Parts: C-alpha cells; sequence; structure tokens
C-alpha cells in the first residue's frame, strides 16, 4: 500500500475556484479593452491576459487563508457549489481595471515572454497554485 499525498484542497473545489476566478478577472478585462484594446498591442493585451493568472496565483495564499475562514464555519458537509460562488464572488469584487490602467499609464505592462504564453495557453482549471 503505498502512500498517497493528500491535495491539501480538493481537486474538484481548486478548480471551482480557479475557473471562476480567472473567467471573472478575464471578463472585466474584455469590458476594460472595449475601450483600450485599440490602444495596445497583441502582445500587450496577451500580457493582460497573463498578468490576471499570475496575479490569482500570487494572491492564492491569501485567498485560501479567506476561503478556509468562511468553509470552517460552515456548520455542515462543504461541496463544490460552495467554492464555485466564492470563486465567482472574488473573480467580480475585484476591480482589477484599475490595475490595468496602472500597468498602462506607468507602462509596466509585462513583456510578453514564453513562460506567459505557456500559462495563458493552460487550461484555467490547470493554472498551477501553491499552497506550501
Amino acid at each position: 500500500w503505498h502512500y498517497v499525498e493528500p491535495k491539501f484542497l480538493n481537486k474538484a473545489f481548486e478548480v471551482a475556484l480557479k475557473v471562476q476566478i480567472i473567467a471573472g478577472f478575464d471578463r472585466g478585462l474584455v469590458k476594460w479593452l472595449r475601450v483600450h484594446g485599440r490602444t495596445l498591442s497583441t502582445v500587450q493585451k496577451k500580457a493582460l491576459y497573463f498578468v490576471n493568472r499570475r496575479y490569482m496565483q500570487t494572491h492564492w495564499a491569501n485567498y485560501m487563508l479567506w476561503i478556509n475562514k468562511k468553509i470552517d464555519a460552515l456548520g455542515r458537509t462543504p461541496v463544490v457549489g460552495d467554492y464555485t460562488r466564492l470563486g465567482a464572488e472574488i473573480g467580480r469584487r475585484i476591480d482589477m481595471a484599475y490595475f490595468y490602467d496602472f500597468l498602462k499609464d506607468k507602462n509596466m505592462i509585462p513583456k510578453y515572454l514564453p513562460y506567459m504564453e505557456e500559462i495563458n495557453r493552460m487550461r484555467p482549471a490547470d493554472v498551477p497554485v501553491k499552497y506550501m
């Protein structure tokens, strides 16, 4: 009986979060690009899609603190729908347009590099997140 390392969050729960967060961030980017799309190059716009994913990745630890505080407080068994909802909440409440405006105005939109293209091509479900 070979040991299995447990995941620190159920895969389906993680995927629900990442799919809803990235979907929400991307939707706000699309709305923002209604104005700024024509003022940015394709590689700048793709870099902003990558910024969404990297933002999720670096805020993941804080999100897990927030998520687990609410899940811990549930007087019942958690289910995937709880995480879909929490993920959708993060996805809509973060007004990423503030950040897009900052990066554009200060000329800090990342150079679009191969690793970013790698991250952008991934399914949101597969975007790597770190717990420990």
